[PDB]
């Protein structure tokens, strides 16, 4: 109840615009935002995939028969909006506004790559009715616990956000929270147990970046979250198991 | 061969379709024009409820940025997705002016809205007040990276006048018992009504006319139609039932 709280505030966890620039990069789906072309006045939404360009630029690719795209192609003011845990309403989400610009021919293989790594298998790319925009930020909007006493909010300037760098260990968080959770779920209770000192029944997790990780928790019928922070910051794929083996022997 | 099953199988209109599928959905994508970002638009997920007649009611707090977003320009429009991990689902967009609701309305908009979402106590806080979508405009687009591509629109008057199917709302019931525990008899239904040897079929969703499923052969949607149109839920039992035996 105030354990949660008094520990929340202290551990350590990455800036707010790094775990912007860094969830976002990490994030290839969202929500986009646009002008109506064709009813005059309204806003429209769509999903679309995308893949931040390495200044954390999302890259799209628009067909030419989308209704999304006459809506750029007609006012290039949008907005998308990425959901870092969609069916978590806790979660943090983010709004990028920004303007629609076509790539050019100079960019093209860098685009393409930077959006294949995301989607590998969108072949369609390189037909002719596809093209790939770039949405170049002018503010990116945070917003995080909703519904929760962690409530927090904030904004960055295009320049605050691409001068941020993205987390260089969070790429590993599919692998990592994998084997975790499938394998050794007991050991991250006792992680989370011996740092927070809360016995949890359930302990999941979440995300990983360099300075610790995030996990789902189960106490009696409450659920949150509890941030793990590591004892020092994780220097590659092989650290972060070093570092959870190193937590568990200090508990196990 | 799909093709020419999905092109002949009854299913509901495409209004009672999107009226239908509107109606049990309670959460989606809002944008709005920013009120504080002058010139763009902006996203945020909100839930919801449709009333009687598919307006959206949101239940906004006054501390909000959509909220303020809403107060400046009532225009926006929501983003539902039936099944928002699947790409080729089924997406409606119902653009349409937000309105505050009366004081003679909030009654029946308070329990419209707790319909859908039981536990929202913060309703009556005063940082919260009702709003409704009213819609100008609802579009729909469905299998967008697939052969089955379909779209459209309905103005107000046709929206509003399309029925809910009164079968769908037990859609989740009716899918849990036979996806659980009985997927092979939904896998017989399956070939025995397409001709296509299905290996597995995961029942999606329910109406009056029949269910969809996702299925997979050597990973695709399927209509299966009823025999006839189901009258209550003992009825969608019944006729599952009939099915199978065939």
């Amino acid at each position: 109840f105030k354990l949660i709280q008094a520990h929340e505030e202290k551990a350590a966890r990455l800036s707010p615009v790094e775990e912007i620039r860094t969830v976002l990069n990490g994030s290839i789906c969202g929500m986009l935002s646009t002008f109506s072309q064709k009813y005059e006045g309204y806003p429209s939404g769509s999903m679309v995939d995308f893949a931040c360009d390495a200044d954390g630029s999302p890259i799209l690719a628009v067909s030419s028969l989308a209704v999304h795209t006459k809506d750029l192609l007609a006012n290039p003011k949008c907005s998308l909006l990425i959901a870092r845990d969609p069916e978590d309403r806790t979660g943090l989400r983010i709004t990028l506004h920004g303007d629609a610009v076509l790539v050019s021919e100079k960019d093209q293989a860098a685009v393409r790559s930077a959006y294949l790594a995301k989607h590998p298998k969108a072949f369609w790319v390189d037909f002719g009715d596809f093209s790939f925009m770039r949405i170049e930020p002018k503010v990116v909007r945070y917003v995080s616990g909703v519904a929760t006493a962690f409530l927090g909010s904030g904004e960055f300037s295009k320049e605050e956000y691409q001068a941020a760098k993205v987390d260089p260990i969070a790429q590993y968080a599919k692998p990592v929270t994998s084997h975790m959770n499938k394998d050794h779920e007991e050991d991250t209770k006792a992680i989370v147990h011996n740092i927070t000192s809360i016995p949890v029944e359930s302990a999941l997790m979440l995300d990983l970046d360099s300075l610790g990780f995030n996990v789902k928790a189960t106490l009696q019928g409450n659920t949150f979250k509890l941030r793990v922070p590591f004892p020092r910051r994780a220097q590659d794929r092989k650290d972060v198991k070093t570092l959870i083996v190193e937590m568990l022997q200090a508990a196990k």
